């Protein structure tokens, strides 16, 4: 589990939302996992506008930090789990490292501030949703 906390938003994976996140819902694309809702109070994450491929992320599977080398966004292929069947997930960006369902959350972060959220696994990999490019996040 895990969330990103900027300004009046709240940033999750979409397969982890709540009723209040879909009551209180902002924005929603199920092809990036990423969900969006409205929070009451002010929050002070950073966002990162760069193009960053090297970073940490942290992981509760091993209740560790790690640093990692990963890919820039893209169309990546992802295997069905109970939350979607087997389909391309768009802006995600994949590093050598663990990676467990319950590890979905945990965010990623260089020099500039966040880079995106865990969201896939398996066979070595681990994949982040990127949130870099939502702009609007900080207006
Ligand atoms: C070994 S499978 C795995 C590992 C780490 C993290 C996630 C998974 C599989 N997964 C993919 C998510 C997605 N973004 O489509 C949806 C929920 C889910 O359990
Ligand atoms: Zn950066």
């Amino acid at each position: 589990s895990g969330a990103i906390y900027v300004g009046n938003y709240r940033v999750v994976n979409r397969h982890l939302a709540t009723h209040n996140d879909w009551a209180n819902l902002v924005w929603e694309d199920s092809s990036r996992d990423l969900l969006v809702s409205s929070t009451t109070a002010q929050g002070c994450d950073t966002i990162a506008r760069c193009d960053c491929q090297t970073g940490v992320y942290y992981c509760s599977s091993r209740r560790k930090h790690y640093p990692v080398s990963f890919s820039k966004p893209s169309l990546i292929f992802v295997e069905a789990s109970e939350y979607y069947p087997a389909r391309y997930q768009s802006h995600l960006m994949l590093a050598v490292g663990h990676s467990e369902p319950g590890d979905c959350g945990g965010i990623l972060r260089c020099q500039h501030g966040v880079v995106g959220i865990v969201s896939t696994g398996g066979n070595g990999l681990v994949g982040f949703a990127d949130v870099r490019d939502l702009l609007w996040l900080d207006e």
